[PDB]
């Protein structure tokens, strides 16, 4: 009585291959009205069915939702049903057309090094341009650790400014604005279906996890890829299980 949705985002390389530089695992328990996420790190060395060893978000570049889909499952038990793939300017105008005021961000610092807006620190309304910038920024020690952590601070205030009767009065032009910018395969009546029952009668509280766990895993030099993250996929199996199943 769930559903879940592999919400990635999305991007270019130079050369123009497409690369997803954000993974993140959504589930809506339509029982219990409990919703969880799951940022899953970019650089997870993992089994790619075919491919050998190599960072996770390889699976999308090669196989799309349904390969890096296959990748989950197989390294850490994570099958999510649906996808969603969202690049820069898709995103941009996604938040625009949803909040034309601007999102709420406390910002965690001043920053700006290589995400082309300049952001200050402290209570800001950012525009679609601004919020990606706070979603991409990763030039200090933390590196990808702390984008996570400013990735799942932005969902948890989407989540707080979008869950409301002004939003769910307005679903249809929601669901229109979504599907023009996401590329994404739920059926319609999912996006219908998950906004009412969370929206009106879910719990307001979101739960998150950060896989790899905190003390299983290193950073390794690999081969061909550089740097990535060496984990216990059976510690981090676990943890995801219990999770999942238990608020
Ligand atoms: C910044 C930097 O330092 N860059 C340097 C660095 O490169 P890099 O690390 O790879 O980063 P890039 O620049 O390549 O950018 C790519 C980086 C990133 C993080 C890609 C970001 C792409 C995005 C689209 C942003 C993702 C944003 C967030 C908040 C993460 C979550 C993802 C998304 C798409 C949020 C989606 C939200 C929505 C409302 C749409 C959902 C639509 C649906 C149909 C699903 C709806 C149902 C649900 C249940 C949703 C969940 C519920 C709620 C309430 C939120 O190193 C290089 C060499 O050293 C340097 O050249 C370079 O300068």
């Amino acid at each position: 009585g769930k559903i879940s949705i592999l919400v990635l985002g999305a991007d270019k390389a130079q050369g123009g291959q497409s690369r997803t530089d954000s993974i993140m695992v959504v589930q809506y328990d339509f029982i219990n009205k409990k919703m969880k996420m799951m940022s899953v790190m970019r650089d997870i060395y993992a089994d790619i069915p075919g491919y050998g060893k190599h960072k996770i978000n390889s699976a999308y570049a090669l196989g799309g939702p349904e390969l890096l889909r296959k990748t989950l499952d197989k390294n850490l038990g994570i099958n999510p049903e649906y996808y969603a793939v969202v690049d820069f300017t898709g995103f941009e105008k996604m938040i625009d057309e949803l909040m034309p005021e601007g999102v709420p961000i406390n910002v965690e610092k001043d920053m700006s090094k290589n995400i082309g807006v300049s952001l200050k620190k402290g209570n800001h309304r950012l525009n679609g341009k601004e919020l990606l910038g706070y979603a991409r920024f990763r030039h200090d020690p933390e590196g990808d650790f702390g984008r996570v952590r400013r990735q799942q601070q932005v969902m948890q205030t989407l989540k707080k400014e979008m869950v409301n009767f002004r939003t769910v009065v307005k679903l249809p032009k929601v669901a229109g604005i979504l599907r023009g910018y996401v590329n994404t395969n739920i059926p319609d009546s999912g996006i219908f279906q998950t906004g009412l029952s969370f929206g009106i009668r879910g719990e307001k509280d979101v739960k998150s996890l950060t896989v790899p766990i905190k003390n299983s895993y290193e950073d390794v030099n690999t081969n061909t890829d550089g740097s990535a993250l060496q984990i216990n996929k059976n510690t981090n199996k676990q943890a995801i299980k219990d999770f999942l199943d238990e608020d």
